[PDB]
């Protein structure tokens, strides 16, 4: 899996269960084009987003409906959306996690980056 | 003021000063316009971006210049930027304070929103 | 003031107010002495905690009651309290702020040291 | 596993490695009896600390030695170590996950809880 990403809940203690991911990459003209899609397990994770060799070089954006996953708990919440941007594979493939920690009106984000 | 950016750095124990900010307002055409920018002060605070009349409902990006920040120490960091997306609404007198701490492959942000 | 406290909480986007905090230096027989205690203050900090003269070089605790704070919201929360400890060292002339921001599962802790 | 640890490099993007971890149970007469220990592995994860019919209800302190892995990095950290305490199992056996993100001078901790 060269891309996978895990969400927790600060809140309740748990994995983040059924939080609508999308992930772009930026086109040739400075747009963001739909790359891959998913909602998160019962363990809080996405797997299967993409394979390495479709994984090429470039810019991507993953963001994380994190308002969705509160107001479904009845919190109403203060971001709109969680969204990690950086450069992948620029100095050959890697394996990237994006782990997101979520409370109500904070979140940190992190990522893991292994050379496979 | 009532739009307030603060940003910290985790490796220094620091105030991260002249970082670069960008804040945009979402247009109805559904794009992003400039609204307000700075750099942070010796403080890691950025104040004066708008006043309360220009201020008003609407969903607003804070942009963090977080590479420029970490390329400037000599570390390699993950993430182009950080970006805050957020509603601004009014529901009594609100004042908003963005706080970023930021690590070369992770970072949080938390709102604080206060009534005077 | 060469030593103060601030604590957010990160559920409701709010300074955490009349949060106990006690403030312990490590004695010769390696036990904590009680040091300073105080409320944090409807802005969620706590000031006067001590002075230049007193506060030399040494090992220090500072305990949070976080287990109360939560209580009195009615959320139930993971952990009994939380400890920060750390050496003061005389490097220059120095300022210790610290930082914490609560999750009922989570916190996160981060020290801002300055020279005026 | 009723207790287990992961801890991540902020700095690097990395798992923590050969982090020494070491776990206290709050005895009869109210001081930390040593209870197991450990180092994290090449995942940054440290299993195998305990077995359910050890783990008894109880107030447990999990210690995190982040300064040495930091000093052997050549980077002095802020804090003496990480703790974290809670109690354990007082609603019937549950199964554990300690997280911690470390920088030099800012960490964060979150519990994962889990009905086995």
């Amino acid at each position: 899996c060269p891309l996978m990403v895990k969400v927790l809940d600060a809140v309740r203690g748990s994995p983040a269960i059924n939080v609508a991911v999308h992930v772009f990459r930026k086109a040739a003209d400075d747009t963001w084009e739909p790359f891959a899609s998913g909602k998160t397990s019962e363990s809080g994770e996405l797997h299967g987003l993409t394979t390495e060799e479709e994984f090429v070089e470039g810019i991507y954006k993953v963001e994380i409906d994190t308002k969705s996953y509160w107001k479904a708990l009845g919190i109403s919440p203060f971001h709109e959306h969680a969204e990690v941007v950086f450069t992948a594979n620029d100095s050959g493939p890697r394996r990237y996690t994006i782990a997101a920690l979520l409370s109500p009106y904070s979140y940190s984000t992190t990522a893991v980056v292994t050379n496979p």
